[PDB]
């Protein structure tokens, strides 16, 4: 395995990459497949089968994406905005960067 010393950072073309050193000289690793974390919230009475079913498909024809990873999974909130519950299923989507 390729072992690295990360400092410092840098983003270019929506990729991150990685600067450090290797045992001892500098080096870069640009990173690719990251993805960002989307949380849905469900109205009251719908389903996070449900969001899959409405925006899954859309966000395959915006994005032209050919498969997106989403699963519903309960995450806790407990922040300021007060329309949201403290514990609801969401539906993590995942859109690559």
């Amino acid at each position: 395995t390729f072992q690295m010393f990360w400092l410092d950072y840098c983003e270019v073309n929506n990729t991150l990459i990685l600067f450090g050193k290797v045992k001892c000289v500098s080096a870069m690793v640009q990173i690719n497949g990251l993805c960002r974390e989307l949380f849905f919230l469900p109205r009251e009475g719908k389903t996070p089968t449900d969001i899959h079913e409405e925006i899954i498909p859309l966000l395959m024809d915006k994005y032209g994406l050919d498969n997106i990873r989403a699963k519903p999974q309960k995450m806790k909130y407990s922040f300021e905005l007060p329309d949201i519950p403290s514990e609801s299923d969401y539906l993590k989507v995942l859109l690559p960067y």
